[PDB]
C-alpha cells in the first residue's frame, strides 16, 4: 500500500555472510536467509531480493497458531475443530482437525476460524511488537493470503527467531505446542521444523515459501526460502531449503 510496504530497509547490525546458492536455485528466482543462534550471524543468498516484502500466504499460520494459543482459542488438551461439511478439493481438508493435522496439511479453514475470533486491535498490537513486515492488515479478512500483509524473507527469519527466542508475552507451553505442530523430520543428527506457503494468482504459482528452524546437538538455526519466479511453490521452496541446509552442514 504505502511507500515502505514493499521493502525492509532496516540495517542488519550483525555479522553477515553472502552466499552463492544460484546452482541450487536453478531456473527459480528468489532468496535464502539463515541465522545461527551460536554465531549470532546471518547467512544470505540474494540480499536485495531477501528484503523485498511479499504476502506470507500459509506461513502466517505460524502466527495464527501462536495467537490462537495465546488467546485460548485452542489449547494443549483440545485443539480440535469439526469440519463444517464444505467440500474441499483435498480429502485431508474434508474432516475434523487439530493443530497438528491442520498445520501438516495446511488446512486454511482451521486457521480462518481462529482468525475470525481474533479482534483486529489484538493482531495490530502483536504485529507491532513482533515487527511483522509491513503490519498492513487492510480489510482484515484473509489478510495474509495474497493481500495487504507483506513480509520479507530476511524478516521471516528475524521475526520468527525473536518470537520464539525472546522471553516475551507468549508462554513456553504455547511455543512448545506450536513447535510440535511444525516438526517435519527428526533423527540422531537434527530436528527440522517448518511451514510451506504457496500463492496462486490466475492459475499460476507466484509466491513460494518455506520458513522454519533446525535444532542440532550444537546449535539452532532459523531459515527461510522465498521463491518469486520460475516454479515458485512451497513444495519447491522446501526442496531448495533442504539442499542448501545440507550443503551448509546444518543437517549432519
Ligand atoms: C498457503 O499458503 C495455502 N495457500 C493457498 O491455499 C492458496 C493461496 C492462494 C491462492 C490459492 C490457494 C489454493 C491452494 C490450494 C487449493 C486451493 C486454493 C484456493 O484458494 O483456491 C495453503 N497452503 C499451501 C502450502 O504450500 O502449504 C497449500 C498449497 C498446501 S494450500
Amino acid at each position: 500500500q504505502s511507500i515502505t510496504d514493499y521493502n525492509y530497509k532496516k540495517p542488519l547490525h550483525n555479522d553477515y555472510q553472502i552466499l552463492d546458492k544460484s546452482k541450487i536455485f536453478g531456473s527459480n528466482s528468489g532468496s535464502f536467509v539463515m541465522y545461527s543462534m551460536a554465531a549470532d550471524a546471518y547467512y544470505i543468498y540474494n540480499e536485495k531480493e531477501s528484503r523485498k516484502r511479499y504476502s506470507p500466504n500459509s506461513t502466517y499460520k505460524i502466527y495464527l497458531a501462536m495467537f490462537g494459543l495465546d488467546r485460548h482459542i485452542i489449547n494443549d488438551e483440545n485443539s480440535r475443530m469439526s469440519w463444517n461439511h464444505k467440500h474441499y478439493p483435498f480429502d485431508a481438508w474434508n474432516k475434523e482437525q487439530d493443530l497438528n493435522t491442520a498445520m501438516q496439511n495446511s488446512v486454511n479453514w482451521y486457521f480462518e476460524r481462529i482468525s475470525d475470533q481474533i479482534p483486529k486491535n489484538y493482531t495490530a498490537t502483536q504485529l507491532k511488537q513482533l515487527n511483522y513486515g509491513n503490519k498492513n492488515l487492510g480489510s482484515y479478512k484473509s489478510y495474509w493470503m495474497e493481500d495487504s500483509l507483506k513480509i520479507s524473507n530476511l524478516e521471516q527469519v528475524i521475526v520468527f527467531k525473536n518470537m520464539m527466542e525472546q522471553n516475551n508475552h507468549f508462554s513456553k507451553k504455547a511455543k512448545n505446542q506450536l513447535s510440535s505442530s511444525l516438526l517435519i523430520k527428526k533423527n540422531e543428527k537434527y530436528e527440522l521444523y517448518g511451514k510451506t506457503g504457496t500463492g496462486i494468482v490466475n492459475g499460476k504459482y507466484n509466491n513460494g515459501w518455506f520458513v522454519g528452524y533446525v535444532i542440532t546437538n550444537h546449535d539452532k538455526y532459523y531459515f527461510a526460502t522465498h521463491l518469486s519466479d520460475g516454479k515458485p511453490s512451497g513444495k519447491n521452496a522446501e526442496l531448495i531449503s533442504e539442499k542448501i541446509l545440507k550443503e551448509m552442514g546444518v543437517l549432519n
